[PDB]
């Protein structure tokens, strides 16, 4: 149950935009949204879930696609990884 929140003191891995990481279930993410519109994208076919430290709640992603995030602060996010069954390739971009 320690260090379960996520944030700037606590991060374990920083997403450069468009690029793909390996993510995990429990994994706290930052990356720095310069404009636009968030987007969480993956093709490995494994579904998962997140939650932005102090925005949007329960986003969730098919493991086939892109999910846009409305309301996502621009700047540095913390994004925690809620739920996955196995590791898989994610990655953030904005437009
Ligand atoms: O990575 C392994 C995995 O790849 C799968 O392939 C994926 C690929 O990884 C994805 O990148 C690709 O997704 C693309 C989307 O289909 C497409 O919609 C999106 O396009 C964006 C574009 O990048 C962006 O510049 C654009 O912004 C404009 C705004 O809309 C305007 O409002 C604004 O005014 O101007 C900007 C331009 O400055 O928006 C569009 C959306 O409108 O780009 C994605 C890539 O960047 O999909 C592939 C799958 O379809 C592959 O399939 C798997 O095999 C593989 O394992």
């Amino acid at each position: 149950h320690m260090s379960a929140s996520c944030g700037s003191g606590n991060f374990n891995k920083t997403a450069a935009k468009g690029v793909e990481f390996s993510a995990v279930a429990g994994d706290c993410i930052k990356y720095n949204k310069s404009s636009g519109t968030l987007q969480i994208g993956s093709w490995t076919g494994v579904a998962s879930s997140y939650n932005i430290t102090s925005g949007p709640q329960g986003i969730t992603n098919t493991g086939n696609g892109w999910t846009t995030v409305a309301n996502a602060a621009n700047g540095d996010l913390y994004i925690k990884i809620v739920s996955a069954s196995r590791s898989f390739n994610v990655k953030f971009d904005n437009w």
